[PDB]
């Protein structure tokens, strides 16, 4: 069971009490994007990240309380129809928007209960990157080859300095069973780590929401304002949002290992977390949203490939 | 065993001898695109579709014999490295090019032996269209729901007037086991058709090359010039090229049914052709290349979903 978050009086996290960090409701996002929350019926913007004006151009009073119909006239109908009430919180609506700064602005929306959650992030491969990846994965003759091709493909698509396939045992310990990495990196292949390293609430979350990342492992989180959802007077659930602030405890872990940027995709087999495609980069790194989607798609393929090959082997 | 094609003295196809039509080497393409073939080592353009100048702007003598290095300076290195000798003929290199006509020009390249085959077609959704489709497919509780969600998803992505899941029995007859269609269309759900309707050489081809289409079921094919590959003095294999001319026999079948446009993706399970996602539209229709890729990706997911669910059921 969760502690309250730090902003509701909850205690600071330590190595004893880390299984109980409410990692899904940090009340803050990562600084490479902005986030808004809005009413699912009326489209009124209820919360905003304090950096919203940097990405959107409007002010924290000009936005807060306004309707998405007024803010995003072209997207609102399509968005509302894509994410109707009662839908899965994993369902997403994505669109590209123009802004005064060069390039585009990616918008990704999901719904959790009565709330819509809108994530904005800059954008400046595709479906065909994946399509060649599928062939690679499909022709692999055994699980070892599959695991290897999987990590080699992901690294080719992403440029990540380390890409690992991390498989869980029934006791929640994990083993790096395949690894693609930059020449000269110290190898993690075959190493096992304790269950505590990806604690129980994280694993549970990773079964429902299949991709998470830390763009910059020393970047300070940007709070949401107001911190609590006015609909509920409870914390906003950020589990389905990639801009969700990462556990400081995990960021510390990453920095200690010399990791500037991190990303993992879940491999989920029979509704169980089977393992992770776990990636590191030496520097801060923002993976473009369309590459992330591709990775999610690859995770679901690998999950099925694994399920099939494990049944035959 | 195949007849020679019509341009090597082979006989015209009839309802008796249709299992033997060399559908993989028509020596011609569909008119909504252009095609070139080039040497895999030197990049010299060896064959061209007679309509090449319409899509490329150069003349049939200015192109024929020129190197891709000279014609596509930006793509040639990446292309050559993506498709090295000995690779699978299903592997593809895709890029977008600019041209004097509005919009882009899509280039798709594959290699068969010593030959590179370049397909050019106009372009004026994505990876995230697929990503929501995967969720739909994944949550289906049984094969019937899977089949239905599959056809409903494909139709949503494509707008096709009829989308069918067509499952083969061991005798090569097929049954439409799920169907999404425009309101008021006559239903094919549950109907069985004879093995002759998708003859043996077609099924064999569909096991290796997983998507084919007829953009316009009364459009006349555009020949390749020279018709034979100068490397081999034999026909050019067009099995891996979507612009490949469709069997006139099949086009006739389509027109008789009132189908202006057709597309199917293979569902391949344990190296066997399990069925097809088979689509019709009332009018001529060019599906954008990035939507086609997405469909291919969906076919490979459905194949795995089917394999897993059939093992459990
Ligand atoms: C006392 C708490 C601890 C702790 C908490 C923690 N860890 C995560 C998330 C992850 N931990 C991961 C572990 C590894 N990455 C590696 O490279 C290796 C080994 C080579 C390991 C064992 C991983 C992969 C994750 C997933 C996130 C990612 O991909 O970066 C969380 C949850 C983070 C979040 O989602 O906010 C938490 C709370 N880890 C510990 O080691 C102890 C100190
Ligand atoms: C004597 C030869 C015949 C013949 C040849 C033929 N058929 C195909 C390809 C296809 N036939 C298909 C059959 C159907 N489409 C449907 O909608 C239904 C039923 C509702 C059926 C039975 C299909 C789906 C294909 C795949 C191509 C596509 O998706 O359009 C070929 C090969 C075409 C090519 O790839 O060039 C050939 C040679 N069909 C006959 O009925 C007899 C006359």
């Amino acid at each position: 069971p969760f502690f309250p978050p730090l902003y509701l009086g909850g205690p600071e996290i330590t190595t004893e009490n880390c299984e109980r960090e409410p990692i899904h409701i940090p009340g803050s996002i990562q600084p490479h994007g902005a986030l808004l929350t809005a009413d699912g019926h009326s489209g009124e913007v209820l919360q905003m990240s304090l950096n919203a004006a940097t990405f959107l151009g409007q002010e924290p009073t000009v936005l807060r309380g306004q309707t998405l119909a007024a803010l995003l006239p072209e997207q609102w109908p399509a968005l509302q129809a894509a994410l109707p009430p009662g839908c899965p919180d994993a369902l997403q609506y994505r669109a590209t928007l123009d802004w005064p700064a060069a390039g585009h602005l990616s918008l990704t929306v999901h719904r959790v209960g009565e709330l819509l959650i809108l994530e904005f992030e800059p954008t400046e491969t595709g479906p065909h990157a994946l399509r060649n990846a599928m062939f690679a994965l499909e022709s692999a003759p055994n699980l070892r080859a599959l695991a290897e091709v999987a990590t080699q493909t992901v690294r080719e698509l992403t440029g990540f300095d380390r890409v690992m396939l991390y498989k869980f045992a029934p006791d929640a310990t994990g083993e790096v069973i395949a690894e693609a990495r930059r020449e000269g990196l110290h190898a993690f292949l075959g190493h096992r780590f304790p269950a505590s390293h990806i604690p129980a609430q994280a694993r549970a979350l990773y079964t429902r929401h299949l991709l998470r990342l830390t763009a910059d492992t020393r970047a300070a989180a940007v709070p949401l304002d107001p911190v609590l959802n006015p609909q509920t007077n409870a914390p906003t659930p950020l589990g389905g949002a990639v801009l969700r602030a990462t556990s400081p405890m995990h960021m510390q872990y990453l920095r200690n290992m010399g990791v500037g940027s991190s990303l993992s995709v879940s491999v989920v087999v029979g509704g169980q977390l089977w393992g992770l495609i776990a990636c590191h980069h030496q520097t801060p790194y923002v993976l473009p949203p369309d590459l992330r989607t591709t990775l999610e798609s690859l995770g679901r393929l690998l999950s099925l490939q694994v399920q099939v090959k494990e049944a035959l082997e």
